[PDB]
């Protein structure tokens, strides 16, 4: 007391609804007096008492004089930052956790674990922080580019599970899982199955026995690699999601990849991190996913659901369950997380809405949140409200 | 540790006095360095330990570049925000609770309940949040425009009661009440009586048995619909206030509506949300109300009181208690709320003082507060001090 | 637990030293990005866990557009505000307690009592707040200008004692004391003796039996009225301080008021609020006082001490104990307060250092703090560092 | 509940890695909206629950109008400030602890002790604060310039140990140590041995019996004076570090100082505060140190280590562990500190990275942090990212 936390049955509900928008650049005008941080790759993770809104900053504000380089991914300035969910992530409201150009975090019931990867591309370093204390590291194993989830890690009974990967962006990237306890890496887990390229896994609990993840293959396919990780045996297997509703971007037309479930198909090169979250019921499991409305561009974001079945074997379309972001608006990375009610867990999906005007201006993002709430159908979409000219 | 709260006897006193002004736009000059949020529909709710100042933001600051649209009511950016009462609601001080263009909130003794309506006009959606967790929703039942109080909900023994309404702004809007316990709707209450238009109810406890509300009829009368809700039987009845002192704006001359108490009279179309709060004594009930100084414009705010009687039956004029805002200053929405002293409750009325310069400039509000304190007569009025040209 | 607090023996020490400067206008440049509040009449009060830095704001920031009127004393915008001692009192860091143009506050061991006077000059109103709750008021008794200390009130065993006064600035102003318990006025105390003009009393505990105050006579003398208030009998007597070291400004030459201790003497018109704090030892009492270095202008601030004797009867000079502010710098109001160490109390004097460029610019103040610490002599003076042109 | 803290065994690890950069002036552009404080002499200290980032401010922000004087050391405006480690030290985020132009701080397990020296050069004064209470002072003993560590003090079983010194910058400065318990000085410690110039000691626990410090000789040598302080007997001895790897700046070529360990050698005048921190193992002690990459300029910062031996006697070169700051970036003061994990202590070194544009512009610093974490080799360097023209 505090005790370790475990996944619980989800709170009652049958549809997602628009919850909250964090749009810091609504206050970034030259005519204004604010200092929203320039960020990308936001995610959210919650503990028993609060939710934290994380991102990777370029250590620059709007308005400001350091826009050059903010459309790049890795440099010596990027840091993992957070605010309490609902606060605007400005220079003063934010806290800087560690130097990082790839990140994750999660709460185990007693304390926060923070994860940050930095260093040179060919010998990068994963760093683990438990509360205030730097407690461990893990090294690049392919010497191409070590990296992690860009979303919440997952803790059960004090054991926090985390995807890492290393490899070429356009070739092989075989992922691993780390088992981390009170900030220290106590096991490495080497998945079996379809392992040729797995990155940016969005993971969560299907049950007390099983973690599942929906990931990105940046090289070979528009189907998402789907991880099943058994936390009783510490073993993992990966296969492609068979659904006709391909969740990557870019992607070919739904159902158009012919042959069996493992077939790679066309337009596999490139990709995007995708939302995935679980609705755990007594004898039923809802799997909720998001994908861009556009097949080729990072525009729009749609929500989908399927109950039960085996995602490795089932070609049936996921059920469309609403436009979270219309195709007129940006829809970039998406992620899952869960908010802890008094006796049950609330599944949510967050959406990174990038403000992209190219390399000659600033480059950052808003965060939209949708959560399971009540019944019926999803009723309204999200806009950032930002005019990049101001 | 902690216990559910109940209404208590009011603290001793016999007059209201000027307490506190929150005027964020005193700091919004182009020459300044601050970021007060552009808001409307402020209200206040208190729990056992603190009071919170809530409002509906347009997700824009002064100074800034997003003034266009701030004189409108509903859009995809409006959010329910709060600060601790006494803090200036700026970009950084504020917390964003949820997307909402109509709102409410209340503390039950253990935790905050937050209420926000958003969605499209014909199928809007009321959302309930308990602490950090989104917990329930309620649907549009007239498909016209679902909406709520714009003031505090009211909790007793863990059951929080909330007015909602749905229907045409210039036609029929039959309200209902929701009973919400730990974030979930456990009962609907369908009022009887004079029900054809009730909105923006300002509600409080007359006793442990009864909640009363003074509301707005936007279509048919300048008399306020007056709700009596029995919390023991979970039933409600509504009739017009019979007092000659018509509390709406616009309104005709006092007492000039002829016929029985239910007669509607002249200047019924249009309206304004009105202040109302109870002073609960051992063998006596005081009802305190506010209305604009102008009969037809949102200018000034006067305080009135009457002890005992039946508001449905008594045509007696309310006793004029003093000028809270001069007819030279804006007087828009007003609301009641109660502060928890150690052993008794302090009744207060808040006043929204809108800065209205038309649709070619920014549109926002200050919040003035008067509370029951000491004896004698009300001594001083409130100004916003804001020059909209700066 | 929390229990009521009482004055304790003072911590060991024999000289004051420079502790801390709060100079918010060091960040008020047009070239800067900050919002220090425009204030005057600062004071400090501490409880068992923290110290609060209070002041009276004009509800305006530097830089800003509302400088006009900030060299005035009373208006409908002035408010009592505070920050945690050590924080810069800006728009966002501060909290607004109540509308007030005269103020006081104190902690009783369990909760804060806040005191604010506002209203029209001829019928002003003292308002009492206990925590968040407005709990009582007190009315003007001379209908000239009700006002209070502009420094900490004093609580013992739950009873908080407060000076109020009412009367002409250039004639009679007979003060009273209020005894306030958990926010409610439970006794009025009418002093005897030399009562013709007593205002802006700076008060503290000489012992568990006695509160003493050093006050301002704005009409008749440059000697300070000295209150002795017996908290066992709730009786008070006032006589002039007899010391040759006249503490008011303006003042004639030291010792130059001829005749007995009660003689008024010359240059009595005008005045200033003066610092006074107690050093309580086992069989000895140190009385520490401050006065401007200039006899006629609000420039400089010197510290003085005398041990034992009767301030009503003793003409001996107070011992000069250091320049806190040189005559080159502003020295306006001064006040006493005590910080609570684990087992003993630390006496301190604070100094308002007003930035005065006349009525055509902004008008505000810094706060300097000196406290009893160690042995020897007071070693360094304080400057605000502010160039009013920036 | 709570207990006094003691040094514990260090957490497992064998290399340092880049942890965190605090670079406030990334947000100080004329085009921006922030107010980073102008500071120098940053350090860090941690207690059982949080780490605090301390520095000495010139009481001025960037952008602003008070740059003149910010390249000086001592004045009446300098103050010791802090934020929680990871927050940007701005006007509003920071807390001002006391007036000080030399500083230290440390947590004893129950409460913070804050140390600040101010006053005139010939009779300066060290002030001790415990929590909010000013509790003691210490006087100048050489009347030249009393000063302290500019890094964390060290507490064991409630006794906090602090280096102080006094004397000429280019002549003799014989240091002493103070033993402070709950804010009060309970013992003086007068070192023996090589005492002619010791300042800016960076100190830590070698064990429960022994504190060690690596210090600056500004007059006579580029070898660092090295303190061994026995906390059981409260006595101290000092001798020069014998290592060929001279840690001061300026310095001659490594190993080029001929003669016995106490020989002073070439380029003795001038100096810099140096990083030093212990890695305490069961049967082994690691000593980690930092020095600039340039022999003569404050450019770059390299990390070094040696296990066991006697630093007074061993001429052996320290093992070069990696580049923390490239010779293209500023490397000024460095310091050691330790973070408290649940059951072990994590050693770190911090680096002040001064933005030096000469006396015609602003002068301030970023703070970079490296900590022991994992195994392998140190992988990445730190840049401030600041363009002083913006
Ligand atoms: C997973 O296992 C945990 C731990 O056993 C379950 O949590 C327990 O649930 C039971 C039944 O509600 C309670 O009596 C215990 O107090 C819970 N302990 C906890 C949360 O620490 C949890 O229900 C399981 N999750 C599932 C089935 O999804
Ligand atoms: C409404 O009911 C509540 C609950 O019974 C009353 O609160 C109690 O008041 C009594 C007498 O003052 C106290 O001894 C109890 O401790 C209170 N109980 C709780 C749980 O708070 C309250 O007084 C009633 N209010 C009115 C207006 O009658
Ligand atoms: C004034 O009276 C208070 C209350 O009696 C005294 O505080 C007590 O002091 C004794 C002796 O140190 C302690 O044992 C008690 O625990 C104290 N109780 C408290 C503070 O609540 C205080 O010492 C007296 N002040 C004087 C003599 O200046
Ligand atoms: C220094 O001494 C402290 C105090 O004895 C040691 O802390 C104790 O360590 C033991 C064994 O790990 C624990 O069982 C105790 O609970 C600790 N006591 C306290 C009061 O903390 C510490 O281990 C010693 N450090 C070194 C480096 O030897
Ligand atoms: C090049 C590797 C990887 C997969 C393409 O690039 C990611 C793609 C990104 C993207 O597609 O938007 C942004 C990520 N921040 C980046 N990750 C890292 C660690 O740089
Ligand atoms: C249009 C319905 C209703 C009655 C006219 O409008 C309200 C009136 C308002 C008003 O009269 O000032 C402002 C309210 N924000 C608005 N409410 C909503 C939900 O839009
Ligand atoms: C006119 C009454 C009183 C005594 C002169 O004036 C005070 C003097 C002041 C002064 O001498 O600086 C400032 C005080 N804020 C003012 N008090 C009030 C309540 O207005
Ligand atoms: C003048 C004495 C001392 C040694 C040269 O100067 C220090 C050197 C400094 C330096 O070498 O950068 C900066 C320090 N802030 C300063 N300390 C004080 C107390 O002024
Ligand atoms: C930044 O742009 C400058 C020109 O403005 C160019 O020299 C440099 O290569 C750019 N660097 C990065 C990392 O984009
Ligand atoms: C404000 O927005 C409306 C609706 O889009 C548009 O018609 C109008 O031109 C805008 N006003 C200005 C000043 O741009
Ligand atoms: C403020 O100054 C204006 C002119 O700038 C003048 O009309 C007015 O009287 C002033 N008011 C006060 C209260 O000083
Ligand atoms: C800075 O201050 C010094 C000392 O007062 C003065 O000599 C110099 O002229 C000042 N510099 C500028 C640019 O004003
Ligand atoms: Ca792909
Ligand atoms: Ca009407
Ligand atoms: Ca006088
Ligand atoms: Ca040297």
């Amino acid at each position: 007391e505090p005790e370790w936390t475990y996944p619980r049955l989800s709170c009652p509900g049958s549809t997602f609804q628009k919850a909250l928008l964090i749009s810091p650049h609504r206050f970034g005008e030259t005519k204004g007096n604010s200092a929203p941080l320039i960020i990308r790759e936001p995610f959210i993770a919650c503990g028993p008492n609060e939710c934290k809104h994380f991102a990777l900053t370029h250590y620059a504000a709007q308005p400001g004089g350091y826009y050059n380089g903010t459309r790049g991914d890795r440099n010596k300035l990027r840091h993992l930052i957070s605010v309490k969910l609902g606060k605007i992530p400005t220079v003063e409201n934010s806290i800087f956790h560690m130097a990082a150009w790839s990140g994750s975090a999660c709460h185990d019931g007693k304390e926060w674990t923070y994860i940050g990867v930095d260093g040179p591309d060919n010998d990068a370093l994963l760093k683990v922080k438990y509360g205030e204390a730097y407690t461990d590291t893990y090294h690049s194993y392919a010497n191409k580019l070590l990296r992690t989830q860009e979303s919440a890690c997952n803790c059960i009974g004090g054991n926090c599970y985390l995807m890492i990967t290393d490899g070429s962006a356009s070739g092989v990237s075989e992922c691993r899982f780390l088992k981390i306890r009170e900030g220290r890496i106590i096991k490495e887990i080497f998945p079996t199955g379809r392992v040729k390229h797995t990155e940016e896994c969005t993971c969560g609990f299907a049950s007390n026995k099983t973690i599942e993840c929906a990931c990105r293959d940046n090289s070979y396919t528009a189907k998402r690699p789907f991880v099943k990780l058994n936390v009783e045996t510490d073993t993992a297997e990966i296969r492609l999601m068979c659904t006709d509703t391909y969740l990557d971007t870019p992607r070919p037309d739904d159902g158009s990849i012919t042959g069996p479930c493992e077939s790679n198909g066309d337009k596999g090169s490139g990709g995007i991190k995708g939302g995935f979250v679980h609705q755990r019921m007594e004898s039923k499991i809802g799997r909720w996913y998001s994908r861009t409305m556009s097949k080729t561009e990072r525009m729009g974001m749609g929500l989908y659901v399927k109950y039960d079945g085996d995602p490795w074997a089932d070609s049936d379309a996921l059920a469309f369950s609403g436009v979270m972001v219309s195709m007129k608006e940006p829809g970039w990375y998406s992620f899952g997380f869960e908010i802890k009610d008094k006796e049950c867990d609330v599944p949510c999906i967050g959406i990174e809405m990038v403000h992209d005007g190219g390399k000659e201006t600033w480059h950052s993002a808003a965060t939209a949140i949708y959560c399971l709430m009540g019944s019926g159908q999803l009723l309204w979409d999200t806009v950032t409200g930002v005019d990049m000219a101001l």
